[PDB]
């Protein structure tokens, strides 16, 4: 999709419960010596002072176009309207720290107005916490 590849997500707020479906990613950047990477996605409601909202998909080894097809749920509170859903793809490494691969983020309020669905461009770690860029086709 651009620089760091793209990911297909679905996310709609339907209770005070936030539903997110991580489907698959494409054209991820190789973060390993063998020209590949072992991606997994981390979901978090930010800011998260106590580190209590971290959810994570399974890790898929040796691939740059993973298919997780995994879903998650977040119980929401009124204090969560100002927070953002953080979606980061990381590369699992055994003998060193994992390598950041790409990210995005949606404002909870944003998702309440209209659900997210489709391909999104993967951004850098710092900017990832501030916005998302959808991709058509
Ligand atoms: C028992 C070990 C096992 O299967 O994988 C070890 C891992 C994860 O390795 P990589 O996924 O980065 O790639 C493996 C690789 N370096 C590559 O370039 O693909 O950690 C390392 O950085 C060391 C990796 C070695
Ligand atoms: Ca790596
Ligand atoms: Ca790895």
């Amino acid at each position: 999709t651009e620089k760091r590849g793209r990911i297909y997500l679905k996310a709609e707020v339907t209770d005070e419960k936030l539903h997110v479906t991580v489907r698959d990613a494409k054209n991820l950047i190789p973060m390993d010596p063998n020209g590949l990477s072992d991606p997994y996605v981390k979901l978090k409601l930010i800011p998260d002072p106590k580190n209590e909202s971290k959810q994570k998909t399974k890790t898929i080894r040796s691939t740059l176009n993973p298919q997780w097809n995994e879903s998650f749920t977040f119980k929401l509170k009124p204090s969560d309207k100002d927070r953002r859903l953080s979606v980061e793809i990381w590369d699992w490494d055994r003998t060193t720290r994992n390598d950041f691969m790409g990210s995005l983020s949606f404002g909870v309020s944003e998702l309440m107005k209209m659900p997210a669905s489709g391909w999104y461009k993967l951004l850098n770690q710092e900017e990832g916490e501030y916005y998302n860029v959808p991709i058509p086709e």
